[PDB]
């Protein structure tokens, strides 16, 4: 296998928050209801939905993206153990399978205010 | 060889510097002498601090984030030359181990406001 | 192939900002004419390039390079469909011939506050 592509994003939280604030219409445009919520019902806040946009962000840089994605043809979930994982339908594994993209590698982070991610793409 | 996890890890170093000022004991339970001192014995400045306690956040998140790790089973050191490095000791070896880890690539970064990380592990 | 080393950085656009400010001299000692222009022919913005600043600097760090580069002898240009990448010239080309480096994988991202990049190298 060879690393097919590379994508980062780093974002500040409040300016993720404020811009949920200016339609919302976007939250919906961005996330999927699963991955709004924890397993035991829990609402994420903004420094973790921030992570899981930046986690998009990064996958559609890692797939040589320009203008970003069907944002909802790709979901983030996480392993029973932790670990963070991309599923991609549609849209987005029609990229994917363009590129010859056999496994996603993601690792999400965040505090208050920085939220982060980066994906790796291999093939 | 192939990738087995991914992590990455962005800190605001104000933040990092109020959790340590919020309780003195923390320096000791994050990192090892050796990464708490500076050579001729003053102590590590919060930015620096910061970033290496991200790459241990960053190679947590490569592991898939997993119960029982202490901090300080985890070090980082700059080789000659200046890359820097991750030894792994104790809790932190054993889940190395479990999941086959061969070897790790690590980069770390901090301007005064700003810190990361990104592990990459392989086996 | 191997990864041979990793990088990243992580800067805060106001900070990068205020160093242009104090030495204006100091854009055309980081960046091309290319970096420093948009398609139009304006000056990129402050975000926008310190995006490529932090390139250069998770460059300089997957290529093990402790005092930074000769900058201007890496160019972060982008391709028809919008995926970044990095010309390597004169030291920086060199550099990467000592290490064996094959292929490098870049990303950036900013928003208005936050500037970051990876590069992972591999041969
Ligand atoms: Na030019």
């Amino acid at each position: 296998m060879s690393i097919i592509g590379v994508g980062i994003d780093v974002a500040e939280v409040e300016r993720f928050g404020a811009a949920l604030e200016r339609t919302p219409a976007l939250a919906g445009r961005l996330f999927l209801e699963s991955e709004l919520l924890l397993p035991g019902g829990e609402r994420r806040g903004v420094a973790s939905l921030a992570a899981r946009f930046a986690a998009k962000e990064a996958l559609a840089k890692a797939l040589g993206a320009p203008a970003g994605l069907l944002w909802t043809d790709a979901e983030v979930w996480v392993e029973a153990g932790g670990r963070p994982r991309l599923r991609v339908t549609g849209t987005v594994a029609a990229r994917a399978a363009e590129l010859g993209v056999a496994s996603w590698h993601v690792s999400l982070s965040h505090d208050a205010g920085i939220a982060s991610a980066v994906v790796i793409a291999e093939g």
